[PDB]
């Protein structure tokens, strides 16, 4: 496929191609913000929505769409509704709230979103809701793999890669094909697992963990976001350029970057990683980016920029090890902010190596 560049002319002009006539009034007291938008929105049909924007909040005036925008996207966060919760500490891995039911309208709200979201797509702004690439997958109809587990879930990515390996003889435990859910407080046997099917289990827990408790919610989030853009028009993204079409690029600090780097059987002195930072001087800010989000499983630089970076268990710094077979493709830990990067022999492996691993793994 094409540069992101390319991708993105061609989205807009579809987006255009099917823009209509007049435009649309939705006003919005501060306090009532959400609710407002709410009521607002969805007494308005979905392909209204397309139309020009005009957004007034009963007061002054000023510029005010990307305010609205970007106060109505981290309202919708606020765990008062409970519609969106973090599965890590310090806001780590955003995800649909399974107890969302607690609210009898939870759908409506949901399919709400999804409006918002395809508005603020369709019409060219930017969001800071911080959803994670495999909720971008989804939308892209890509079944979220193994690694992307890793990403979101540590624990229970360690416990399916050794379950992977060795029999499972050597064992006390049956491990049906079922899994409890305890949720506001709660073909389809308990089966036989064995070497062979083990595969096949595996299969339907990683596809269970990202799915578990937020089907309907999930489905009227894209129904929601649907009736306004179609996700046909996104088909030829991937997830990583689909989050940098909502969030937005911004300048990388190539400084700030270096000087808040850990090591582990490393050094600034080593060969490999002078390399390292030789190749991201070589590149532009659009790899940069790719680098960021293959490294630490987004695009959007924490508060306090590099020094302040998150990981699954609290702060974590970004981090290079001697680790993986030469001749092997360079691999990141998302969810611990490392990357993998095997002591190439030359400068010139690495970089070619780099690259590739960025874009295509």
């Amino acid at each position: 496929d094409r540069s992101f560049r390319w991708k993105y002319h061609q989205f807009r002009f579809l987006c255009h191609s099917n823009a209509l006539p007049s435009h649309v009034k939705i006003s919005v007291s501060r306090q009532t913000l959400f609710e407002d938008s709410f009521q607002q929105i969805m007494n308005m049909k979905p392909y209204d929505l397309r139309r020009r924007l005009y957004i007034i909040m009963r007061g002054e005036e000023g510029g005010i769409a990307r305010e609205w925008f970007f106060l109505l996207s981290h309202e919708v966060l606020n765990p008062m509704y409970c519609l969106f919760e973090y599965a890590g500490k310090n806001n780590y891995c955003l995800q649909i709230n399974p107890a969302s039911s607690i609210n009898p309208d939870h759908l409506t709200y949901f399919r709400f979103i999804g409006r918002f979201i395809a508005m603020a797509l369709y019409h060219g702004k930017f969001i800071d809701t911080g959803f994670t690439l495999p909720f971008y997958k989804r939308m892209l109809n890509k079944r979220p793999t193994l690694k992307d587990l890793e990403s979101i879930d540590p624990e229970f990515y360690n416990s399916i890669v050794w379950i992977k390996e060795n029999n499972l003889e050597e064992c006390g435990l049956e491990l049906y094909f079922i899994q409890d859910m305890e949720i506001l407080g709660k073909g389809g046997e308990s089966i036989r697992v064995t070497e062979e099917n083990k595969e096949e289990y595996i299969m339907l827990l990683t596809d269970w963990r990202f799915t578990r408790g937020v089907e309907e919610q999930t489905k009227a989030f894209l129904d929601g976001f649907n009736e306004v853009a179609p996700l046909e028009w996104l088909r030829y993204f991937d997830e990583k350029e689909l989050e940098l079409m909502l969030c937005g690029m911004q300048e990388i600090d190539m400084s700030d970057w270096q000087k808040s780097t850990i090591y582990r059987h490393y050094t600034k002195n080593s060969k490999q990683i002078q390399w390292f930072w030789q190749v991201v001087k070589e590149m532009d800010n659009e790899k940069r980016i790719r680098l960021l989000q293959f490294v630490t499983g987004t695009c959007r630089l924490p508060v306090g920029g590099f020094a302040e970076l998150i990981g699954s268990n609290g702060p974590q710094k970004f981090c290079i090890d001697k680790v993986g077979k030469e001749t092997w493709l360079p691999r990141s830990h998302t969810c611990f902010n490392r990357l993998d990067l095997p002591p190439y022999k030359s400068y010139e492996q690495l970089r070619e190596k780099l690259l590739y691993a960025i874009e295509e793994t």
